[PDB]
């Protein structure tokens, strides 16, 4: 029994339940951008239930977190385009609320499937490594003064030309989401994403901008803290690499 198949059946059943909620039809299929002519000038990451379902069938979601992140895009896009209190946004929120109810009902079964799909989710050294990285982001990097421009993805509605300049965006919330998915097995991949924040600031704001000085401070405190914990992090990375190669069945 392939655990990815079992997981995908669970996620598909949640989509069926969400589709059945009242007034949800505007979210069943992609927005038609030839009718909503300014949609892509406002929205960067379109999402809908049909695309979500086809992604499940493409086996793109190895865990509930990747699934839920795409589902939350439906709400975020509606809040941006239609408005935070618009009925469409309330409707989209009702779908996300139902998903969270179903995920909580099945949390123990989902945990077992997710660890069967990716054993590193159960590895104590991966969990400890990710916990340290998350604390560096929240306690050190997000605490840099005036670091707010880098905390969250840029909303195209408020910075309309941002993604015409920046094609590979990165922000601290996205890094935190990656940590919670245990995307990082060593400092190298983590530092690639951290440095993308700075590189994008140099490109969009310029090398001498106050925004870039803040991004430089964020990168520097990251290096400084990784150095302080270097002995511990090195042992974690070694033990993660051993566990990752033991997952060769
Ligand atoms: C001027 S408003 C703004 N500027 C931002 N940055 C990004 C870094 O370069 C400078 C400037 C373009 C970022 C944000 C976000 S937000 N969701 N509103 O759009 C909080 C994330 N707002």
């Amino acid at each position: 029994t392939d655990p990815m198949v079992t997981l995908s059946s669970i996620l598909e059943s949640i989509i069926n339940d969400m589709r059945d909620l009242p007034n949800t039809y505007p979210f069943h299929t992609p927005v038609n951008a030839k009718v909503v002519k300014d949609y892509y000038k406002i929205i960067t990451r379109p999402m809908d239930l049909q695309t979500l379902r086809e992604n499940v069938r493409k086996r793109l979601y190895p865990s509930r977190e990747e699934f839920r992140e795409h589902l939350e895009l439906i709400v975020k896009n509606s809040a941006t385009y239609n408005g935070p209190k618009h009925s469409l946004t309330q409707i989209s929120q009702s779908m996300l609320d139902l998903c969270d109810e179903k995920l909580k009902e099945k949390e123990d079964k989902l945990a077992r499937l997710e660890k069967a799909i990716n054993p590193l989710l159960d590895d104590d050294d991966q969990v400890a490594f990710s916990f340290i990285l998350d604390n560096i982001v929240t306690q050190k990097m997000m605490a840099v003064p005036d670091s707010w421009p880098f905390h969250h993805p840029v909303n195209k509605k408020f910075v309309p030309d941002y993604y015409k300049v920046i094609v590979n965006p990165m922000d601290l919330e996205t890094i935190r989401k990656n940590i919670s998915k245990h995307k990082y097995q060593s400092r190298e991949s983590f530092l690639d994403d951290v440095n993308l924040i700075l590189a994008n600031s140099v490109k969009y704001n310029g090398p001498e901008s106050q925004y870039t000085k803040t991004a430089q401070e964020i990168v520097n405190v990251c290096y400084q803290t990784l150095t302080e914990y270097d002995e511990h992090l090195t042992q974690l990375e070694k033990d993660i690499c051993t566990a990752k190669e033991a997952a060769l069945e």
